[PDB]
């Protein structure tokens, strides 16, 4: 219940807050709504027993570059908005009229509460449970353990859970201790000696140049795909000794090396991990948010799961040297090839596999909204899993994007992971909409003149 301070992401979560920065000036926010079937005041219940138990779920961030559990916080109750006799026309404006409030929503510094839930009734006995929090709070493992814990206390009010040794505080007192030398410096020297010749990050397409953007506006891209492809894409995996997360990578270095005309490309994977510091640490509260760099090689007459061997080999490589935090090797590699004050490392993957045992976040019910804000990022691909449902979310500055080519790159990495479940390899990325036609005319210039 004291202040303390922040990991190297936490840091840059809110020096993602100063708008002085290409694409930065707001908080990263997570946002989810689901239309659920559960009495609303036996969740608010619920969610005040989640508030006690959990301490880190009663702190706020403070403008020190320090982040505080408080003692005691104020209590908090789920408001629900009745829809229920409004017109078709009427309750969806309520309804979209709240999402744009929640997600355009920053929360202050050292202010109150981190989070915000509220609810509509859209029936007497329908609902639509919304849930936001700035990331700074917690990650998404711990956003699956509050709904763990959520509907434990739903069900049985009076089951009361075992307390918790350990929390965010005391594995942040061990953060500041584990960074230090001997395998920090060790994981320096290799990251220093593949810097001289580290890849770019892909030069994708813009729509234009980030340095007129400013504050970003975010949209994102959703796709939930079949338990029974996740499955065989797994089986894939499983079949070509390699991590699901180096097929994705792949997957995901094939549509940006198409669309950035590149041989080689560098992308910014977010692992989380934690660290290995405590036996409870992950049943607990917290932020988890961490950074590597991928070094890659397109340039390949081979098939794609030997991509991804070379891919889970540099992968393995650079986690066994994550003592030197990626966001370090971003200040190396910014100084030497002169970088500036620009997005050096804007291409990102977050690997979130292994979403939950049963993901409390959809036994509530059903997904029907997906939204985040990630400031210093042109587009994150976050793939995470769901009670063997895997879903890919593309969050991206669409003040940045052709909509046509944004949805073009979303759909060929589905249709490349399709192509890993039908035929265990992949083919080579082809484009029509409105583009083949116009150089197929173009091209048209035959005249006939002996």
């Amino acid at each position: 219940s004291e202040p303390f301070s922040l990991t190297e992401v936490q840091t840059a979560y809110m020096l993602g807050r100063n708008p002085q920065f290409e694409l930065s000036g707001i908080s990263p926010q997570t946002y989810f709504e689901y239309e659920t079937e559960l009495d609303i005041a036996r969740l608010s219940r619920s969610f005040q027993k989640v508030i006690q138990r959990h301490p880190m779920l009663r702190a706020v961030i403070l403008p020190e570059g320090k982040q505080q559990i408080l003692r005691d916080v104020p209590e908090y109750e789920i408001e629900v908005e009745s829809l229920v006799s409004m017109p078709p026309e009427k309750q969806a404006a309520r309804l979209r009229e709240e999402r744009s409030r929640m997600i355009d929503h920053v929360f202050p510094l050292g202010q109150w509460p981190l989070f915000e839930l509220k609810a509509f009734q859209l029936q007497e006995h329908t609902y639509l449970l919304c849930f936001r929090y700035d990331a700074l709070l917690m990650d998404g493992a711990s956003m699956n353990l509050v709904g763990q814990d959520l509907m434990h206390y739903y069900h049985q009010p009076d089951a009361q859970l075992p307390p918790l040794s350990f929390t965010f505080q005391d594995y942040m007192h061990i953060y500041d201790d584990m960074k230090r030398g001997t395998e920090y410096e060790t994981a320096k020297a290799y990251w220093t000696n593949k810097l001289p010749d580290f890849p770019p990050a892909p030069s994708l397409l813009l729509a234009k140049d980030p340095a007129e953007i400013g504050t970003p506006n975010f949209q994102s891209l959703t796709t939930i795909i079949t338990k029974d492809k996740w499955l065989k894409l797994r089986r894939l995996a499983q079949d070509k000794q390699v991590t699901p997360s180096a097929l994705l990578c792949t997957v995901y270095g094939e549509v940006l090396a198409f669309w950035s005309n590149q041989r080689r490309l560098a992308i910014n994977l977010t692992v989380f991990n934690r660290y290995p510091v405590h036996d409870e640490v992950e049943q607990i509260v917290g932020d988890f948010t961490s950074l590597i760099l991928l070094d890659m090689d397109m340039d390949q007459k081979q098939p794609f799961f030997t991509k991804v061997e070379q891919t889970q080999s540099t992968l393995l490589d650079g986690l066994e040297h994550r003592h030197y935090d990626g966001v370090e090797f971003i200040r190396d590699y910014t100084r030497y090839h002169q970088m500036r004050p620009k997005a050096v490392m804007p291409i990102v993957f977050t690997s979130m596999l292994a979403g939950a045992g049963a993901f409390a976040w959809e036994e509530i019910g059903s997904l029907r909204h997906i939204h985040a804000r990630t400031p210093q990022v042109y587009l994150d691909n976050v793939v995470i899993e769901k009670n063997g449902e895997l879903l890919v979310s593309w969050n991206y500055v669409e003040e940045l994007f052709d909509a046509e080519v944004m949805e073009s790159m979303f759909t060929q990495f589905v249709e490349l992971l399709d192509q890993l479940v039908e035929q265990g390899d992949i083919n080579p990325l082809r484009i029509s909409q409105k583009d083949y036609a116009l150089i197929d005319q173009y091209n048209a210039t035959a005249e006939p003149i002996p």
